[PDB]
């Protein structure tokens, strides 16, 4: 399973979808060190760009494999390979915005792949979201609970507002292996410390490059 799952990897996503009735399509490529916890991806919006809305919203949606994990927390992602998991995800801004994500990863020829379809409604037209009024997330910590063969991820997480200020949401993720559970040995309950930098932008966000680096510990 993790034998697959080299020190570099590189990746490749499609990502489509709708926020408040507005359609798009993005590429993304990247690479990173999975057993580090760090990956970047260059993401282009294809197709309905410059976005109507803050690309911060998708940004969450473009990577479980690159997940430092200590010696005694298994790695439900890594053993995954070579069929890979899913994910499903349900947002809740503060203001309103609710984003509905599914998620496929496979292993291809050596290339994490990963489809992703985004839904989002009633972002206000006033918020942030909707104005391109924000600076990326604040680092956080998700709490991972294993839950029928699979994890549930939450996260309390903050949008800095431009102008100052911090847009509040949450979320719930299930993660799923496409592997039988019984080739895999399932964690207790524990943490993930991650950072989403945005380290280059161009052309109203057309063009985004982003790093994450990301934690597994004990809680």
């Amino acid at each position: 399973g993790e034998e697959l799952i080299k020190e570099e990897m590189p990746m490749k996503v499609v990502l489509e979808g709708t926020v408040n009735g507005h359609q798009f399509k993005c590429t993304g490529e990247g690479e990173g060190r999975p057993y580090e916890g760090v990956q970047t991806m260059r993401i282009k919006v294809i197709e309905g760009g410059p976005l109507p809305f803050a690309f911060d919203i998708l940004a969450t949606s473009f990577s479980r494999t690159f997940v430092k994990h200590p010696k005694g927390i298994p790695d439900y992602f890594k053993q995954s390979f070579p069929e890979g998991f899913t994910w499903e995800r349900v947002t809740r801004y503060e203001d309103g915005g609710v984003v509905t994500v599914t998620q496929d990863t496979s292993l291809q020829d050596g290339v994490l792949i990963y489809n992703a379809k985004v839904r989002g409604v009633n972002f206000p037209s006033n918020g942030p979201v909707m104005q391109k009024k924000t600076k990326g997330w604040e680092p956080n910590t998700e709490m991972i609970y294993p839950a029928d063969g699979g994890l549930r991820g939450y996260t309390d997480m903050a949008l800095k507002v431009d102008g100052g200020g911090h847009l509040h949401c949450s979320f719930v993720t299930e993660y799923r292996s496409k592997k039988t559970v019984g080739n895999i040995k399932m964690p207790g309950v524990y943490a993930i410390d991650h950072r989403l930098e945005r380290i280059e932008e161009s052309d109203n966000e057309t063009y985004v490059v982003q790093r994450e680096v990301a934690v597994a510990k004990y809680s």
